[PDB]
DNA sequence: GCTTTGGGGACTAAAGTCCCTAAC
DNA sequence: AGGGTTAGGGACTTTAGTCCCCAAA
């Protein structure tokens, strides 16, 4: 449960990622632009030591359980 | 645990997918080409009623636990 | 005069889709 | 030997991702 380091919405970029959504879908759910999302997510992977959104999801998926 | 329908290696295309690997990484671990894997995976998502490999992975991740 | 917090530019690269061949 | 698996090319269209810099609050 190492969610220490993730901003407000970065922990909520993990739950949307873990529902195998697309940047643009996750975008609408948050009122951003897809470009904005691409950024936040790509930062978040860096913060996580991962290089693919899929790893983030599975990792998130493991926390939720 | 609905792995009924999945061929031999389709159940193993779900364990590799669930490690957030890439078609080409997955393809090395299976001795295929990346093109070959693009196809297998894409079929497998159809068989699963999903349209994005991330979904597959999370779903797979939920079975493993 | 700064921190958050949102997004364009500008691509490089993965992912996916569909349909159609060969090799056992 | 005309058939099912099992593997991949063609040929793109879409999402993802990367970095770095730019304004509003």
């Amino acid at each position: 449960d190492p969610l220490s380091g993730l901003t407000d919405q970065e922990r909520t970029l993990l739950g949307l990622l873990s529902e195998g959504l697309t940047n643009k879908q996750i975008a609408d759910r948050m009122f951003l632009a897809e470009k904005t999302v691409k950024n936040y997510v790509s930062r978040l992977l860096a913060k996580l030591g991962m290089e693919r959104r899929t790893q983030a999801a599975v990792f998130a998926t493991e926390l939720k359980r």
